[PDB]
């Protein structure tokens, strides 16, 4: 299955958001990150992807597709926008949950990640 995440200046969560900011997918599913507004990108957060996964980074304004196969959670962020974060989950019982949940980001970033994990049933 293929899924889309839009990069937006504003959403229910406030300014600078991935929408949806949380997505549960099956191994082999894909997510394309699509800038609805200019000035955004996507990249994985250091330490926040599974063993077996590769990091990634898009260019500002680039439409960017990633295939997810390694099971676990994947924290992603937008470079210019500190609170702009999201979580892609592959499978159930992710094994690297604490990598995201136990991290020490600025509060508004960390609460958005934490909300994303809780919405994914964790
Ligand atoms: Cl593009
Ligand atoms: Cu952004």
């Amino acid at each position: 299955a293929d899924f889309e995440v839009h990069m937006l200046n504003k959403g229910k969560d406030g300014a600078m958001v991935f929408e949806p900011a949380s997505l549960k997918v099956a191994p082999g599913d894909t997510v394309t990150f699509i800038p609805t507004d200019k000035g955004h990108n996507v990249e994985t957060i250091k330490g926040m992807i599974p063993d077996g996964a590769e990091a990634f980074k898009s260019k500002i304004n680039e439409n960017y597709k990633v295939t997810f196969t390694a099971p676990g959670v994947y924290g992603v962020k937008c470079t210019p926008h500190p609170f702009m974060v999201g979580v892609v989950q592959v499978g159930d019982a992710p094994a690297n949950l604490e990598a995201v949940k136990g991290a020490k980001n600025p509060k508004k970033a960390q609460e958005r990640l934490d909300a994303a994990l809780a919405a994914l049933g964790n």
